[PDB]
């Protein structure tokens, strides 16, 4: 359990449980990142394990003890995470946002608008065969319980996309400005209709970068207009060809 970390810091390679149960010992708050108190934990009890074990501090331990808000991919490299789990952190579909949007439309097969446990199975199997390792089929549910486990937010058994986007570094994540500006259904619904400007059933890049000007206008705190672009290119990457239907546009603005 999460009392177990302090014995996990003096570990030569940190299970993916383990990394586990690292994280939910320091997260006191559950809110998926170290700060203030919690990351000053970490801190001392990380050197003060390596020193009871009786080793030295790696230079990735050293480098973060120099430089220190932090997330579960930030710890997976400083640690000594086994080198399947840590493999699942080293992808490109993680690195960049436009390219984790077409990972998400890719995987998301049953067009649910949520990645399911099996479809996320297939998300790490697949990237560990890039990799070219040979999957354990008891290994892979264990890593995909305790990924699901890490980033399912709300609790509900899968992931939405605002919960495996920060996956990302956190200045790729542009879903993070669009927290309060989620409509609900009927909302949304008036929304898109009004932006499919030509009726035509969806929302093309130019009607979508209208909707973003006028979203960026009523939530000048959230968003920056000098980063449409950027945001264009996110969301049409979600798109079908080019095309936003209602269903594809609620990823982002519908709760
Ligand atoms: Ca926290
Ligand atoms: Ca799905
Ligand atoms: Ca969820
Ligand atoms: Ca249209």
């Amino acid at each position: 359990g999460p009392h177990m970390a302090e014995s996990h810091l003096q570990s030569s390679l940190i299970t993916a449980s383990q990394f586990f149960e690292i994280w939910l010992h320091f997260d006191a708050d559950g809110s998926g990142y170290l700060e203030g108190k919690e990351l000053q934990n970490l801190i001392q009890e990380l050197q003060q394990a390596r020193k009871k074990a009786g080793l030295e501090l790696s230079p990735e331990m050293k480098t973060f003890v120099d430089q220190y808000k932090i997330g579960i991919v930030e710890l997976a490299h400083v640690l000594p995470t086994e080198e399947n789990f840590l493999l699942l952190f080293r992808c490109q579909q993680l690195k960049s946002c436009e390219e984790f949007m077409k990972t998400w439309r890719k995987y998301d097969t049953d067009h649910s608008g949520f990645i399911e446990t099996e479809e996320l199975k297939n998300f790490l199997k697949d990237l560990l065969e890039k990799a070219n390792k040979t999957v354990d089929d008891t290994k892979l549910a264990e890593y995909t319980d305790l990924m699901l486990k890490l980033f399912d937010s709300n609790n509900d058994g899968k992931l939405e996309l605002t919960e495996m986007a920060r996956l990302l570094p956190v200045q790729e994540n542009f879903l993070l400005k669009f927290q309060g500006i989620k409509m609900c259904g009927k909302e949304f619904n008036k929304a898109f209709e009004l932006y499919d400007q030509d009726g035509n059933g969806y929302i093309d890049e130019n009607e979508l970068d209208a909707l973003l000007k006028d979203l960026c206008e009523k939530n000048k705190q959230d968003l920056d207009i000098n980063n449409i672009t950027t945001y264009k290119k996110n969301i049409m990457a979600l798109s079908d060809g080019g095309k936003l239907y209602r269903t594809d546009l609620a990823l982002i603005l519908c709760a």
